[PDB]
């Protein structure tokens, strides 16, 4: 068994540099949430989990500086969680084969009993997480027809063909989009205030 302090020690090991605190509170939450996930007995690694982690990281790290470190933090935190930094980016990028597919055909591939990978991962998720809802959000994003706009209307269509707790998927995605709105509002506040530090020190 491993400990939150041990997993944190692992991140503070490979990442000995400062953590650049605007997105810090999210990194700590992502560190502990993933730890509490994999240490659970029913957790199963899946490309749906991989898509959700990479989607949550890329969108929540909007404008991370310096840019060269955002991929190194991704590299260090993965092994810190005993994950694979390359296997996660491969699984997350593997969903691109569904770009432009209609939602009707996606439902057909699930209803046939033989869904292809990584779409097959919707059944073998294992222990549910908020990150699994984010992975579904990123998958439904790239589909054809702007299926994300009326998200609840889409999730109710998936409910009978998916084993996921749709009502918990609705909630965690609304919590996800509300949090993403706060960081971009804060990141835009940095751009509004970093010019006041750059255009007034040289004024
Ligand atoms: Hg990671």
């Amino acid at each position: 068994p491993r400990t939150v302090s041990d997993t944190k020690r692992a991140f503070y090991a490979a990442h000995t540099r400062p953590i650049h605190s605007i997105y810090r509170r999210f990194i700590e939450e992502l560190l502990v949430e993933i730890h509490l996930l994999r240490v659970n007995v029913d957790f199963r690694y899946s490309p749906l989990f991989a898509l959700g982690v990479v989607t949550a990281f890329d969108q929540f790290m909007e404008g991370y500086q310096p840019e060269g470190d955002r991929d190194r933090i991704f590299h260090a935190l993965c092994v810190a969680e005993e994950m694979n930094p390359q296997q996660l980016k491969e699984d997350a990028a593997s969903w691109q084969q569904y770009q432009g597919r209609p939602l009707s055909q996606i439902l057909d591939e699930l209803n046939s009993g033989q869904p292809s990978a990584p779409l097959n991962s919707l059944n073998h998720t294992g222990k549910y997480s908020r990150l699994h809802a984010v992975g579904l959000y990123a998958f439904l994003q790239e589909l054809a027809g702007e299926v994300t706009i009326h998200l609840n209307e889409t999730l109710d269509q998936l409910a009978p063909v998916i084993p996921l707790p749709i009502e918990k998927v609705k909630r965690d995605l609304e919590l996800y989009r509300s949090n993403l709105d706060k960081i971009n509002q804060a990141r835009s506040l940095m751009k509004e205030l970093v010019e006041q530090e750059r255009k007034r020190r040289a004024q």
